[PDB]
């Protein structure tokens, strides 16, 4: 980073020109320069460019993943006043909320919704059941009833979720990490239809996100799973399509796991004031959503004053209907594991590979899989009474050390006085 500019981070499926735009916008005001970049693999490599001090000033993703990245000590505390607060819905502020502190801004409500061809099927199915025959009858016609992405997760868990599946259990406003339900008869029956699509070649197991999108836009499938992000290239289309609630499973609701595009601030940045402005100042208004909706379709904004009006779009209404019908996804450091454990199980049994009972069984495991975290004790190197143990550390901490490491680390780089009268060590001892 370099002090005096902004450098931003955002998915490829996203509007990063619009986002460039309300940029242009906060140099022109203020002559601060911003770039928009949308690196590949955006969410893995945050968290490994930042340990190395490369990262962007301001990070965009759906708010589960933040969470581990306020844990890891990545991520700046926001402070938005409460008048600010009050212009967005407190629903929103709620997903970026992690140990009780604000860690990112809320920007979009992302849910998936059912995407059909009015042409070829004019009145779409309400449930998943159906769905076999409805393509046995297209299939007479050349065409497919339905092609959503099968190598990513999020795509698959409505289905999973619906009859029962679940990530973490929640008590109490808390969720156990040893409570994993991605193996219970309701994951396994969802995960178990989807195979069975692929078997009776209603489906293929290598579906992916560009050869679905290319389907649906060409007029070649009836039906995709999708979100708001992905309106613009049907919109450019000669396709006439309608956006409508998941079909159900077994007489029970799709349950998309709910995602809030959020814009988190580096912790190791030098322009959080900058960040802040243009932030609370340029995107979080009217004409910087509407900028970035333009480029593609954020779905529900979290802004009230535009969400009012573009609630008006069905489109919009049906992403609101759908995430309703679902929850919005844990912030939790343990979402990552549970990503990846479900992302391997998903296409192993689409493949073939394994079986859902073998794959489901081995997600379950490694959902559950318990981490050695330093970063929990963060919090005590902001009582370090010198700036330079401060950042030490920091460093200490974040950098996958063993216990003795960590300890030693921090005697070489953080004792000024004794230790038992330091409070940085006293936070560290109770901790
Ligand atoms: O695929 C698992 C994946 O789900 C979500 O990623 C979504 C994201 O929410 C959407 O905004 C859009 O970009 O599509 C993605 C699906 O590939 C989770 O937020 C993410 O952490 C997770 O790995
Ligand atoms: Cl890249
Ligand atoms: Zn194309
Ligand atoms: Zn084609």
């Amino acid at each position: 980073t370099e002090e005096g500019k902004l450098v931003i981070w955002i998915n490829g499926d996203k509007g990063y020109n619009g986002l460039a735009e309300v940029g242009k916008k906060f140099e022109k005001d203020t002559g601060i320069k911003v770039t928009v970049e949308h690196p590949d693999k955006l969410e893995e490599k945050f968290p490994q460019v930042a340990a190395t001090g490369d990262g962007p000033d301001i990070i965009f993703w759906a708010h589960d993943r933040f969470g581990g990245y306020a844990q890891s000590g990545l991520l700046a505390e926001i402070t938005p006043a409460a008048a600010f607060q009050d212009k967005l819905y407190p629903f929103t502020w709620d997903a970026v909320r992690y140990n009780g502190k604000l860690i990112a801004y809320p920007i979009a409500v992302e849910a998936l919704s059912l995407i059909y061809n009015k042409d070829l099927l004019p009145n779409p199915p309400k449930t998943w059941e159906e769905i076999p025959a409805l393509d046995k009858e297209l299939k007479a016609k050349g065409k497919s009833a339905l092609m959503f992405n099968l190598q990513e997760p999020y795509f698959t868990w409505p289905l999973i979720a619906a009859d029962g599946g679940y990530a973490f259990k929640y008590a109490a406003g808390k969720y156990d990490i040893k409570d994993v339900g991605v193996d219970n008869a309701g994951a396994k029956a969802g995960l178990t239809f989807l195979v069975d699509l692929i078997k009776n070649k209603h489906m293929n197991a290598d579906t992916d996100y560009s050869i679905a999108e290319h389907a649906f836009n060409h007029g070649e499938t009836a039906m995709t799973i999708n979100g708001p992000w992905a309106w613009s290239n049907i919109d450019t289309s000669a396709v006439n399509y309608g956006v409508t609630v998941l079909p159900t499973f077994k007489g029970q609701p799709s349950k998309p796991f709910v995602g809030v595009l959020s814009a988190g601030i580096n912790a190791a940045s030098p322009n959080k004031e900058l960040a802040k402005e243009f932030l609370e100042n340029y995107l979080l208004t009217d004409e910087g959503l509407e900028a970035v909706n333009k480029d593609k379709p954020l779905g529900a904004v979290a802004l009230k004053s535009y969400e009012e009006e573009l609630v008006k779009d069905p489109r919009v209404a049906a992403t609101m209907e759908n995430a309703q019908k679902g929850e919005i996804m844990p912030n939790i450091p343990q979402m990552s594991a549970f990503w990846y454990a479900v992302r391997t199980a998903v296409i192993n049994a689409a493949s073939g590979r394994q079986t859902v009972d073998a794959a489901l069984a081995a997600a379950q495991t490694n959902a559950a899989a318990p981490m050695r975290n330093p970063t929990d004790s963060l919090y005590c190197c902001d009582r370090a009474e010198d700036h330079a143990c401060q950042n030490a550390c920091k460093r200490i901490l974040m950098s996958k050390k063993t216990e003795m490491e960590i300890v030693d680390g921090l005697i070489e780089g953080c004792k000024t006085q004794p230790l038992p009268q330091d409070p940085l060590w006293q936070c560290f001892l109770e901790s």
